[PDB]
């Protein structure tokens, strides 16, 4: 996690340089982008004078970009937003199921994960978040914390054995979350989503996002 010292020195280093030379997979860019988009640092960076710098502006817009891996029509996977779990979460979960191996689906009450593929040692949790509720639209950091909770759950998992079937963490190499969001998700919500995704990486959890319109 980036300290003010580190952020200040990083900004100084990039003054008057071409920003296209920035490796957006480098650990330092990643840390700075997280630092600079975390809104508990906004007034800090603004009134501190770091926001006038191109790299700081570039970090913010980078974290606000749409990082959805796919876009799917709700009407084609039997899904609706905001009409209750049966028409939202469950069709989402079945749709993910059709794209994973035929052996992968875990029993209904299995804890935390929904799918597991032994061929790749990949355990998958399936989630949907309606970003268009009055709460999520008007309350900063709720989208973030919701995804964070899912991430920590997935990383916390050690072992679950239910009615003759068990999965242990020694057999989980990849932890993934397949997250669905509505396509009218806002720029500010995308910042939260990307911060959550990056936090996912540090916990060894891959968060993949599909926009459902
Ligand atoms: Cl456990
Ligand atoms: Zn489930």
């Amino acid at each position: 996690v980036m300290t003010s010292d580190e952020a200040k020195a990083y900004v100084q280093k990039w003054n008057g340089r071409d920003l296209t030379k920035i490796d957006v997979n480098s650990p330092e860019w990643t840390k700075f982008a997280v630092f600079a988009s975390d809104p508990e640092n906004q007034a800090m960076l603004v009134s501190g004078g770091l926001l006038v710098k191109d790299i700081t502006k570039a970090a913010i817009s980078f974290m606000s970009r749409n990082t959805a891996t796919a876009t799917v029509n709700a009407s084609e996977i039997g899904m609706q937003w905001g009409q209750g779990n049966m028409k939202q979460g469950m069709p989402w979960e079945d749709y993910v199921g059709k794209s994973l191996p035929a052996d992968a689906r875990l029993p209904k009450n299995f804890k935390i994960f929904d799918y597991y593929d032994g061929a790749t040692k990949t355990a998958t949790s399936v989630k949907s978040i309606d970003t268009q509720t009055m709460a999520k639209l008007a309350n900063p950091n709720q989208v973030y914390s919701s995804i964070k909770g899912n991430i920590d759950a997935a990383a916390k998992f050690k072992e679950y054995a239910l009615s003759g079937r068990e999965l242990t963490s020694s057999m989980i190499s990849n932890r993934e979350i397949q997250l669905a969001i509505p396509a009218d998700t806002t720029k500010t919500q995308w910042a939260e989503i990307n911060r959550a995704i990056e936090y996912g990486k540090s916990q060894g959890v891959k968060v993949t996002v599909t926009q459902v319109k």
